[PDB]
């Protein structure tokens, strides 16, 4: 129910502990007036500081003139904090505007076409993002509506995701939460506390050409559906070899526990630890941090599952991009589709109380 | 950390509301009556189960390596989660199997009412499966194998996740608040208030139908919230609408929140003093419903709202006079119902040899 401090040389809500709820929004931005779009994020900050603080934004939820609609919608009156980090990125689209041109990262890289892509274009992309996480789903939601009512006229909402659970875990102290095809998701991840391979593999750092950016990472976002009707009828084994990890202990295959290090000869050479690994990718690592999501059904008479996947690197480029080309043959395939994407690059931290979003940017 | 499953009623009505919901419709495909209460048993011994925090049949793993676990898995490791399973039945079941003299009276059709817009796909069905749970994934994973145990006799209608409070966080001595920022479930019939339950929610042997006793009514509706229109309401439109104050809770001129109301010092279309029973000759309804949030729209907007679910006796004198009292309610601005279905939801599993459904087939 704690806090998680707002202020830092990086943002939080990346190497962060996983909190258990998600709610993501993409942005677009409908004003070309750059200095009403920095008061905007001044305004947005200011916000933040309160929401993560568990306080209302503005003057509060009551109490104000009657005849003036309350500064904080109010739904998180008497709640904790309940762990909320908000973490804010700028998609490609934004350097278009405000004569940002320039000052686009190279790391910020479009991705190409994959293998079985099947993007729906409306919930893709956007100029910039919002990722709030927290214990709590109502204190979640009410930091994304309260953020959007504030850029009302400035911003709009491209789209959202709501992730219900976690899959995934930047503390291998804890236990490792499953996903919807029923492993343990997270293993061999990045910890919060590894700072030497935070740094060489997440935080962007000066010497990589983009000085703003210096302190941030870039993130991949992909909504990424399965079938799991087809799954259900595979036999135990055959979800296994798709894998490598036995499901119950999440062991890699032939070894007893699941922290033991995979061999990764004893795996089909199509399974997907095998073949996402970073020996297998030169090196390539990676920071998930994504959740699972239901919708409803399909309208077909069955559940619509799927994960909304979230990684953080340091370049796009030697991050998600060989990792993912890679995976062209991973046996996964046969129960997964991507249908909706985007990048963004997250800035640094805002330093103090003076500080703001996008400030060494702007 | 556990509910018990069996009981003379079904758990999940007056048991303590838990944080999470996971409501699914299913349609029925068979036609065979014997392949449907074999169903029924099957769904019994497997929220049995879960209730208990096991997984169903002979495990998520361990098994013959060339068959399909029995268990999806995605609940292994996590906690029972105060999870109860309550199934119901819709009016549309009493079509088959020959049953059409056994529908309950009680168990009616709900008119149509001024500024419905139901969606069809996401309105009625054959019969409905509550679950509500601490944790989401408790939930959803019982839904995720009820449905894969009955596939090939049922189809999953329309589902809905919903939450309430986060008791990890949230005393319950505290009301919760709905996504309009009120609190929300102040004067409702609580739990403990066994007689309360047996005069406004348990069906009776005397009042028509005796396979139902011990059973209660379901009235289920998916209302839309117009978020950004309510939140551009002055903070008096706000609390002129329902009668209370939003920072506390107090009726009009009243102080604490738990005062009683006084009617007549309420706007004529408030919302409290329209569902009031007092505006309605004692019609008093059990609120058991959960938030949602779905996501945005195409225009931007939050896809949020209250998914309402209120149990009673008799569905003819709970939901349906009071529902018809709101035709004027002032919240009518800010709201609209995009769903609904009704459900007769049997006695309860009385021990281990019994099942769902029992006392009807
Ligand atoms: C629904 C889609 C996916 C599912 C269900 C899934 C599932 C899993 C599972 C069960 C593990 C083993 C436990 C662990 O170490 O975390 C794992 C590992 C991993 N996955 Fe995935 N994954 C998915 C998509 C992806 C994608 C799209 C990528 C990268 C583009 C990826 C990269 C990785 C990596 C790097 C590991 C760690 C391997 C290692 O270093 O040992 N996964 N995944
Ligand atoms: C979006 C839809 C709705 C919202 C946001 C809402 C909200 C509220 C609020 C804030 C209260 C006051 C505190 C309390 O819960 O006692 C209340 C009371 C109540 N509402 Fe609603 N409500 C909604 C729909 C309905 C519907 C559809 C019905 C019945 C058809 C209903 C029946 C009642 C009743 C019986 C009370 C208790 C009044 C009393 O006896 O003091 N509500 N509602």
């Amino acid at each position: 129910g704690s806090a998680v401090p707002f202020h830092g040389a990086h943002q939080a809500g990346i190497a962060t502990p996983v909190q258990d709820r998600l709610h993501f929004a993409a942005f677009d931005v409908t004003t070309e007036d750059r200095a009403a779009f920095v008061a905007l994020l001044k305004e947005w900050t200011a916000a933040a500081r309160r929401l993560t603080a568990g306080h209302a934004v503005g003057e509060g939820a009551y109490g104000g003139l009657p005849e003036a609609p309350p500064d904080d919608t109010g739904e998180a009156l008497g709640l904790k904090p309940s762990r909320l980090t908000l973490t804010i990125g700028f998609g490609p689209s934004l350097f278009t505007r405000f004569g940002l041109a320039d000052l686009r990262p190279e790391a910020l890289a479009d991705l190409p076409k994959f293998p079985g892509d099947n993007l729906d274009r409306a919930r893709s992309g956007g100029d910039l993002c919002v990722q709030a996480c927290a214990d709590d789903p109502q204190v979640a939601v009410h930091a994304i509506r309260n953020l959007a009512r504030i850029g009302f006229g400035k911003v709009v909402v491209r789209w959202s995701q709501l992730g219900f659970g976690k899959t995934s875990s930047t503390t291998p102290d804890k236990q490792t939460p499953r996903n919807l095809l029923g492993f343990k998701d997270g293993t061999r991840n990045i910890a919060g506390t590894e700072k030497d391979r935070l740094d060489r593999f997440v935080w962007a750092a000066e010497k990589d050409g983009t000085p703003w950016m210096t302190g941030g990472s870039y993130l991949v976002a992909r909504r990424i559906r399965m079938h799991i009707e087809t799954w259900d009828r595979a036999s135990l084994q055959e979800q296994e070899d798709v894998f490598g990890r036995d499901k119950g202990e999440g062991a890699p295959v032939g070894k007893a526990k699941e922290r033991d290090e995979p061999f990764l000869k004893a795996m089909k050479p199509d399974a997907h630890v095998r073949l996402a690994h970073p020996d297998s990718n030169g090196g390539a690592t990676l920071l998930r941090r994504g959740y699972s999501f239901t919708d409803g059904t399909d309208g077909l008479g069955r559940l619509d599952a799927g994960l909304f996947f979230l990684a953080y690197q340091r370049d796009i480029r030697t991050g998600f991009v060989p990792v993912q080309r890679n995976l062209a043959t991973d046996a996964l395939n046969e129960y997964i589709q991507h249908v909706g994407s985007a990048v963004f690059a997250v800035p640094p931290g805002v330093r103090d109380a003076d500080d703001w979003w996008g400030s060494t940017l702007f």
